[PDB]
C-alpha cells in the first residue's frame, strides 16, 4: 500500500496473508472455513495465516492454517485477469475472534464515490522497494467506469473496478495482490492489477466481488 497509515494490530480481522515461505498475497476470511483471494495468487501448498499484524513477528493472537485446496475461478484469463478470484478452503476452521473474523459478502454492487478500506503488506514506495512489515490500510472511493475504462482503455471488463485515485499518490501495490476492498462493510473488492503504483490516471484495479456471490455460495456449499 502507498500513501496510506499503519492499520493499528488486527484492526482489520478478516485480512489473512497466504504464505509459502515467505508471505506472497492478501486475502478475506468470509467465513470459519473459507478464504476469497485473487486467481493470480494462485499457488500449490499455502499456509493461510490469520491475526497477523506484524508478519515476521509472533505477537500471539496468530493462527497458522494450510489450505485443503484451492478453486479458481472457471473463467479466470491469466492472461487478462479477467474473473481474477479464487476460494482457498482451510484445512480446519478458523477459530473465530475479535482478532480473526469473517467479513460479509455483497448483496448488491457498490456505487462509484463509495469510500472503502484497502489493505495489505505489499510495497509502500511509488518509485523504489520498501515492504512493511505491519498490515497498511488506506481509504479509497470507488473511481466511475468511464473513469476506469479511459485509464486502461482495451482492458476492462464488467468484472473489474478502479479505486483510488487519479492524482496519484495513493493506491495498492505489488504484495497486496489478493487482499480486501470493504466498503460499507461488505467486501466488494480484490487487489488484482494496475500499470504501476499511485501513478497520476493509473488507480488500482480490483475484482468486482459483487458478480461472484452465487458462484462463490454455490461453490463453498458444494466443496
Ligand atoms: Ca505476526
Ligand atoms: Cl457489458
Ligand atoms: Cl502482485
Ligand atoms: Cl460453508
Amino acid at each position: 500500500i502507498v500513501g496510506g497509515y499503519t492499520c493499528g494490530a488486527n484492526t482489520v480481522p478478516y485480512q489473512v496473508s497466504l504464505n509459502s515461505g515467505y508471505h506472497f498475497c492478501g486475502g478475506s476470511l468470509i467465513n470459519s472455513q473459507w478464504v476469497v483471494s485473487a486467481a493470480h495468487c494462485y499457488k500449490s501448498g499455502i499456509q493461510v495465516r490469520l491475526g497477523e499484524d506484524n508478519i515476521n513477528v509472533v505477537e500471539g493472537n496468530e493462527q497458522f492454517i494450510s489450505a485443503s485446496k484451492s478453486i479458481v475461478h472457471p473463467s479466470y484469463n491469466s492472461n487478462t485477469l479477467n474473473n481474477d478470484i479464487m476460494l482457498i478452503k482451510l484445512k480446519s476452521a478458523a477459530s473465530l475472534n475479535s482478532r480473526v473474523a469473517s467479513i460479509s459478502l455483497p448483496t448488491s454492487c457498490a456505487s462509484a464515490g463509495t469510500q472503502c478500506l484497502i489493505s495489505g503488506w505489499g510495497n509502500t514506495k511509488s518509485s523504489g522497494t520498501s515492504y512493511p512489515d505491519v498490515l497498511k490500510c488506506l481509504k479509497a472511493p470507488i473511481l466511475s467506469d468511464s473513469s476506469c475504462k479511459s485509464a486502461y482503455p482495451g482492458q476492462i471488463t464488467s468484472n473489474m473496478f478502479c479505486a483510488g485515485y487519479l492524482e496519484g499518490g495513493k493506491d495498492s501495490c505489488q504484495g497486496d495482490s489478493g487482499g480486501p476492498v470493504v466498503c460499507s462493510g461488505k467486501l466488494q473488492g480484490i487487489v488484482s492489477w494496475g500499470s504501476g503504483c499511485a501513478q497520476k490516471n493509473k488507480p488500482g484495479v480490483y475484482t468486482k466481488v459483487c458478480n461472484y456471490v452465487s458462484w462463490i455460495k454455490q461453490t463453498i456449499a458444494s466443496n
